[PDB]
């Protein structure tokens, strides 16, 4: 039994793992694989700073929440393992500042110590008006890929770099089941109308003094495309660009003063920060994700794939829970297939 | 008009900042010297992590509890400036942990967000089953140190390496008023037997990824005698040690160790971090702060004394209305003196 795991970001490596770990005993010949064109420095998964929130509005899919509570639990019950580090699991608490009220989110008590901008609080923020405070969780997708690849490799997931052309090349080449991880660009292969492009821009700044995330909200600029501060482990992450359909995966001297500017008003004291590098990543958007099975009729048996990508500005938030289902689905797979 | 200042710990300079910017212009030679046996890389002032926090219950002189406020509002006016990472400013949230109930402090609305641990919070925490998250502030010691010193030397007030046997040595010398701000080692001027060294060693870790301070808390042990974790701009102390009248500068292999075994114990993931550096001081303890005049016979005239000093644990939470309070009553002096 022959398993492709196609994409080497953070829902691939989960899904990988996560497949592994819940089937290796239940399955004699279990052979997982990963194919890849772009590994562990290279991905979206690394541009991204890792803090785990949701959008602020409801999921299409009510299932998605549940997938962001269940990633969020997990991480936060090995928050003290001692390997956190490792992971790049940490806590972290922040601010969301809105120009007006609005109502509470739906994972507030997901979080820990959820609740409202005292005005005092507020007044460091001249511009915002309304706003949250809450402890929440940051897993660095850089360390977190490095981190899932050891867990793999000593289970011995074998992982190949190499772009692939078609589903029916790797089904022709072997594989029983494929596992669709393949991001923003999952269209190559599948055409997918709904799936576009969430070019976002980033600055990785030396501000060590910043110990909270300051995120802001603005529905004229529009999610993701406004001023946000996040603190990582050796670094600040600086950013706020979103643009639906932008293909360029370069760093765009406007998009940089954007950041630059945004990010001063926010934090005067960043005035001071070291640039140390800066970084391009496409959002995979849809209205959902695409997380589910389909029986795809190459040669004499057809072959099952399941996909997972689609997950926007929210992956390291949701992977988790997305993981699990796919494993799901995977064992779902194996009944009808009789071989549990 | 001549002014010594004895000590260039934070009282000393913050003091002789505070009375030189509110009377350079009403007094016509103004002659401000500091005069110190150690430096700002060498004080106390220099081994405390700088966490605004006062003690848990009321203070002996309830004045103490204004003081405290408003060296708090004075550093949160100041956290949004270009100045800031210079003076080592900044905000920090965190946890208070309890073993049984106890009642909130005082000070529970100077902070920002003061709130009980949800029981989520608390679960984070075995060796706990209670205590309070907030926002506060860090100023951290040595940067405080220097920005002070740059605002002296600009001003014109001159520093002088030096031990001073007596008041009357100084008054001898020349001096209309003399500010004792000497810390622990104020009794070798002035018997004070109220007074006394609470010793404390911490240690400078390399863990970034800690964005909270941590405060325990145990009564059995004492006050600053439980692990804290306070994490700087550069670098995360670990302490948890109070001894009263031991007067060893040297650092001791049982207080290391007993600070990374209850340090370890909090926070598991500090185990994988790099010792950076270590330290020892000595907190001024005295029942409560010594903050007043006294004019010493002394030959033809009486020179005028302000003592400003004890400030055992809250010294940086503290300094700013302190300061204040000295000017207030140097003001007095010279009104007194008919030079207002
Ligand atoms: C600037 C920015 C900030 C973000 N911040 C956050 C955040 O703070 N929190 C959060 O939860 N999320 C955040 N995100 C979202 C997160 O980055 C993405 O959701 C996530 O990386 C998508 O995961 P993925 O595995 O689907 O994509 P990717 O990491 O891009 O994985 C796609 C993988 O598939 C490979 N691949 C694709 N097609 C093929 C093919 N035909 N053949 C071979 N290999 C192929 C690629 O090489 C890559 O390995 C952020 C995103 C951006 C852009
Ligand atoms: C381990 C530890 C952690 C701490 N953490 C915190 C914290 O997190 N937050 C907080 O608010 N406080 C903290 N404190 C408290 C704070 O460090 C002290 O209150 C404060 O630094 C004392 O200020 P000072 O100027 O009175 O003393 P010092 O900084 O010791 O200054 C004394 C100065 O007077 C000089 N001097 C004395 N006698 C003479 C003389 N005869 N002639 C010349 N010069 C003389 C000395 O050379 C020195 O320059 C901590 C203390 C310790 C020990
Ligand atoms: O694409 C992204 N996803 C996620 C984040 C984290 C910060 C954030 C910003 C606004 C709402 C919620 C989270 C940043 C991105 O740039
Ligand atoms: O001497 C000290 N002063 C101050 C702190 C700050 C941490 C703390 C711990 C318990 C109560 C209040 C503050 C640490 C020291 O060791």
């Amino acid at each position: 039994m022959r398993v492709v795991v196609i994409g080497a970001g953070v829902i691939g490596l989960s899904t990988a793992l996560c497949i592994h770990e819940r089937y290796h005993s239940v399955l004699q010949p279990l052979d997982i694989k990963v194919y890849a064109d772009r590994f562990t420095p290279l991905t979206t998964t690394d541009v991204a700073a890792g803090l785990w929130q949701p959008y602020l509005s409801d999921p299409n899919n009510p299932q998605e929440a549940d997938w962001s509570q269940q990633t969020f639990d997990y991480l936060l019950s090995h928050v003290h393992s001692p390997n956190a580090e490792n992971l790049g699991l940490f806590l972290i608490s922040g601010y969301n500042l809105f120009h007006e009220a609005i109502p509470d989110p739906s994972w507030k008590d997901t979080v820990l110590g959820f609740r409202k901008l005292t005005p005092r609080e507020l007044d460091m923020f001249p511009d915002y008006g309304y706003g949250w405070f809450h402890t929440s969780l940051i897993l660095e997708g850089k360390n977190y890929l490095q981190w899932l690849t050891e867990r793999l490799t000593e289970r011995g997931v074998k992982f190949f770099q190499r772009k692939v052309e078609s589903f029916e090349e790797v089904a022709r080449e072997g594989a029983d089941v494929i596992v669709n991880c393949t991001g923003v660009w999952a269209g190559a292969l599948q055409r997918d109308p709904l799936l576009q492009p969430g070019r976002g821009q980033i600055m990785k700044v030396d501000a060590p003094w910043m110990k909270h995330f300051i995120l802001t909200h603005d529905p004229e600029r529009g999610i993701y495309n406004s001023p946000y501060i996040i603190p990582g482990t050796q670094t600040v992450t600086l950013g706020g660009i979103f643009q639906l359909g932008n293909w360029s995966e370069l760093n765009n001297i406007q998009d940089h003063n954007t950041i630059w500017e945004g990010c001063c008003r926010l934090e005067p004291t960043l005035k001071n920060a070291r640039i140390i590098g800066e970084r391009t990543g496409f959002r995979p958007v849809r209205p959902q994700i695409r997380l589910e099975r389909e029986q795809l009729r190459t040669g004499p048996s057809n072959t099952e794939v399941i996909h997972n990508y689609g997950h926007g500005g929210y992956g390291l938030t949701i992977h988790w829970g997305c993981a699990l289902e796919a494993a799901k689905l995977f064992g779902r797979i194996l009944e009808e297939k009789k071989l549990s």
